[PDB]
């Protein structure tokens, strides 16, 4: 079990201004690190907030909050379950801030929620240096869904944020699980991503990484959020875990088979295959699904016959290509379920 802690210092809040937190299992003796970020969607203004503090309240709340939690997935610490890094110290940080992981913004009389998902981050990570983070070697920035996104919008400011505070030797690296989308067209039209995520970046006082920003500039900031246009930005090393046909994607694109669908299905994971090809760490299985690292069976879904927990150890190796040792790994069939080891 990982055990929780509140942040020491509690102006770094969820939504509702109760105090953020993250749960920890250490491993002494490793000096590996893995930082889990939560997903779950977003809230753009009062009354789509106010929606979902009525019905998904842990999502903007520490108060409810239990005092353990099971690591699953990349998470355990069984090898059975967890190939790749069952000795690490485990951390599994909450998603209480429904800003993508980009908000610096706290509640006031101007605003009824906190919106601090950066901060949250940044203050996780001073307050273990001092529980043994200090003596790292790696910092792996793990997340799903919308905390997928948010590694990408996250990893090197974590890196910079070490630098400045004196641990050089620290080697920051993302994985990024199914937080890898398109600003597509819609199947049919209906809101969307890019228009919530601009009013989003207001309503949170979101930010981006610095390299993507001075590119876009003012005004054009939601691109960010998008992969394929983050990515090239990015310093860190970053693994690429992303279904082709990916339920939150498809979701958004209001697909819910005849000749115009099939067609626009294909294109869609044709389109995700093109944005990976200079990707060379990546994941990506030809299945209908949503999330994958955290699944206690994640060990069962394989491309080109090579596991994911292959895949992240052979990551490992190429970071000291190897014989029998890949690590881009993506589909070319065209069909969701063509993969034969898709999740069931
Ligand atoms: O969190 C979750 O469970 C999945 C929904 S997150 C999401 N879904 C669709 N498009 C996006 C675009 C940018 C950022 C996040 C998203
Ligand atoms: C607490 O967090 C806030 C927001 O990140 C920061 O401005 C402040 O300096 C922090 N104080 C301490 C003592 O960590």
């Amino acid at each position: 079990d990982l055990r929780l802690h509140l942040l020491l210092n509690t102006s770094v809040t969820c939504n509702d201004g109760s105090p953020a937190g993250y749960y920890l299992k250490e491993s002494r003796g490793s000096r590996r690190w893995l930082l889990f970020l939560e997903g779950g969607w977003y809230c753009f203004n009062r009354e789509n907030c106010d929606s979902r503090y009525d019905t998904m309240r842990r999502l903007m709340s520490s108060r409810d909050w239990p005092r353990t939690r099971t690591g699953t997935g990349i998470l355990s610490s069984q090898p059975e379950e967890n190939p790749y890094w069952w000795n690490a110290n485990m951390v599994f940080i909450p998603y209480c801030s429904s800003d993508v992981w980009s908000g610096a913004s706290s509640k006031s009389e101007k605003n009824e929620y906190a919106f601090m998902g950066a901060l949250i981050i940044q203050e996780v990570v001073r307050e273990l240096l001092g529980r043994g983070l200090s003596g790292a070697k790696v910092l792996l920035l793990a997340g799903s869904s919308a905390g997928g996104t948010g590694v990408l919008l996250n990893v090197d400011r974590v890196a910079e944020q070490l630098e400045k505070l004196g641990y050089p030797a620290i080697q920051v690296r993302g994985l990024a699980d199914s937080g890898w989308f398109l600003d597509n067209k819609q199947y049919r039209h209906t809101c969307a991503p890019t228009e919530a995520i601009r009013r989003g970046i207001r309503y949170w006082n979101g930010v981006v990484p610095e390299r993507c920003r001075r590119q876009f500039q003012e005004g054009e900031e939601w691109n960010c959020f998008f992969g394929y246009k983050v990515y090239p930005t990015l310093r860190s090393p970053v693994f690429v875990v992303q279904w082709l046909f990916d339920e939150a994607q498809l979701t958004v694109d209001n697909v819910h088979v005849q000749e115009g669908l099939r067609l626009y299905i294909q294109n869609l994971g044709r389109e995700l295959r093109h944005t990976l090809k200079d990707v060379p760490a990546s994941f990506a299985p030809a299945c209908l699904s949503h999330e994958i690292i955290i699944r206690s069976h994640w060990t069962d879904v394989q491309v080109k016959g090579t596991s994911l927990p292959r895949a992240l150890h052979c990551w490992d190796r190429s970071l000291h290509p190897l014989k029998g040792c890949p690590v881009h790994l993506v589909d070319s069939c065209p069909w969701p379920h063509c993969n034969p080891s898709c999740p069931t």
